[PDB]
């Protein structure tokens, strides 16, 4: 899991008939992860934190006058690729 | 292998004794990797390319990880290895 902390919305609601005049929507259940932790109080904390932006380049304005090169405009996407590249290396056993 | 492409110094020189008055140094052998490829022509191309610098943010080795983005990547590549080994 790469990126930032998520929003944390782990509730589900349901239409409850208060007779015929009124109806309420309230949380009828909450979500729990395979680890047992709940999702609403905290959300998901990723294994690798990387804030968005462009990929650095010591000569990024010297060079200045299907997912290639776009990886350079997205530092978060390039890191997930980097974790795949080490994963594919580890599976070479 | 994390970082940049290396320099590529895979040559070996040797002193050829022209008696006692002269000696020449010339490359007598080259280095070859376990894959058979030579070193000087290409060097080492890393698996993960990363230029050095600071890690962007959003506002004994702690804090330096932020001042060394290459080190943060090498740790991150270890962190996925520890996940795969969870079998």
């Amino acid at each position: 899991i790469i990126g930032e902390k998520t929003f944390g919305k782990g509730s589900v609601q349901m239409l409850l008939p208060v007779n015929k005049d009124e109806a309420i929507k309230i949380t009828t259940a909450r979500y729990y992860l395979p680890s047992g932790r709940t999702i609403q109080a905290k959300g998901i904390t990723p294994d690798i934190v990387i804030y968005p932006g462009k990929v650095p380049e010591n000569e990024n304005k010297f060079s200045l006058k299907v997912t290639p090169k776009m990886i350079n405009d997205d530092i978060q996407l390039k890191t997930a690729i980097d974790s795949l590249k080490t994963w594919s290396i580890v599976d070479e056993k």
